[PDB]
């Protein structure tokens, strides 16, 4: 029974379709994701919580890993892992190794049927050949179906989408190494409307708190409420939300009236905390009214009464779906596009391919700025 890899985009569809899947059709399946935020966005459990993995988990640490509940996995026969590109090679082998301990040890993933959901950009054809998931030892042991389901479109408006797919296979050409330098500015208009892309959370938090500190409006300090058991390492936005008028922010939910999507940029025009309203102006002019938003933290549990897997809500987090959007790391911007992005090379290191993902996060390459030149062998993925 083959497993499945599919290439699906983080739309509202995916999230609710997965709920229908594992509630109305499948009763022996769960939905995992690599980080906490990624897990709450789609209503799943993080891989680490589902397996009670310590934070520094590694394949050799597995044989002697303590197991809280040997029984839950006996009832789990299909595992869906979303945002598969954010899973490390060694982590996927830990999952395989783990399943083999609790489930049938002679088969890959203990015999569990595995479904992987990734992005159009991250795709495949004793020591690891790369940190990316397709370099897991367990890919050797098994065969998969490949569905490029959401391949009928992409996340860029311009015609030279081709350039992204041209440096994919190291075929980045001299003829098209320029224009790629044409975007090398010297940043005369600092910075309005551009989000900086970085590699280190430290320096992204530094640029964010730079811009906020200079804005001369009063400082507002919005406090979200945590109920029950909610991991404070998976807050989509800080519990101490610091904001001012004029702040350049990002939206962290998908509007139901399709007025915005996770990643949309805006500017705060008013803050009214007694009424629990933040007003912001979008890029296309429209002013919106943002009220707080409740995220649910799930833990899968087997209901012995009904003989099906249930998503049991173990906590909640209520805060305004916003965070400072002057800067973000390449990792924390996984499902977002943006329109005005700054990729500084002078600061921030971008190993070729970390640099590619960066480029993969601007609607158009006209809304891009760089610092230094770009050669043909510095794009050798
Ligand atoms: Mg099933």
């Amino acid at each position: 029974s083959k497993n499945l890899f599919i290439t699906g985009k983080a739309g509202t569809g995916k999230s609710t379709f997965l709920k229908y899947l594992i509630n109305e059709l499948l009763f022996d399946a769960v939905v995992l994701a690599p980080t906490g935020v990624a897990a709450i966005n789609i209503g799943g459990e993080t891989i680490h919580s589902f397996f009670n993995f310590p934070i520094n988990i590694t394949p050799d640490k597995i044989p002697d890993l303590f197991i809280y509940d040997y029984e839950i996995y006996k009832y789990v026969n299909t595992i869906i892992i979303d945002e598969i590109s954010m899973v490390r090679a060694d982590l996927l082998d830990c999952i395989d190794l783990f399943l083999k301990r609790v489930k049938n040890p002679k088969l890959p993933f203990g015999g569990t049927k595995m479904i992987f959901i990734g992005d159009l950009y991250q795709l495949p054809p004793m020591e690891y050949e790369s940190p990316y998931f397709f370099s897991a030892k367990v890919f050797k042991e098994m065969d998969m179906e490949f569905i490029e389901f959401e391949t009928i479109y992409r996340q860029s408006d311009k015609l030279f989408i081709d350039i992204l797919n041209r440096i994919r296979n190291n075929t980045v050409t001299d003829e098209d190494i320029k224009i790629i330098n044409s975007r090398v500015q010297d940043k005369i208009d600092n910075d309005d409307g551009y989000i900086y892309i970085t590699t280190v959370n430290k320096k992204a938090e530094e640029i964010n708190n730079q811009k906020l500190d200079k804005l001369k409006g009063k400082l507002y300090k919005l406090n979200g409420t945590l109920k029950g058991n909610f991991d404070e390492n998976s807050l989509p936005t800080p519990k101490n939300l610091h904001l001012k008028i004029g702040a350049q922010v990002m939206l962290l939910n998908n509007a139901p009236d399709r007025m915005w999507v996770n990643g949309t940029i805006g500017t705060i025009t008013n803050i009214f905390p007694d009424e629990m309203i933040i007003e912001l102006a979008l890029e296309n002019g429209n002013i919106v009214e943002i009220t707080p938003f409740k995220w649910d933290m799930i833990k899968f549990t087997y209901d012995k009464k009904e003989k099906k897997m249930l998503s049991e809500t173990i906590g909640s987090y209520t805060q305004f779906p916003l965070k400072l959007a002057y800067a973000i790391t390449v990792h924390k911007s996984q499902g977002k596009t943006f329109h005005k992005v700054i990729i500084d090379t002078s600061r921030h290191f971008f190993a070729p391919g970390q640099f590619y993902v960066a480029l993969s996060r601007c609607t158009s390459l006209d809304g891009i700025i760089l610092t230094k030149k770009i050669t043909k062998n510095s794009i050798i993925l």
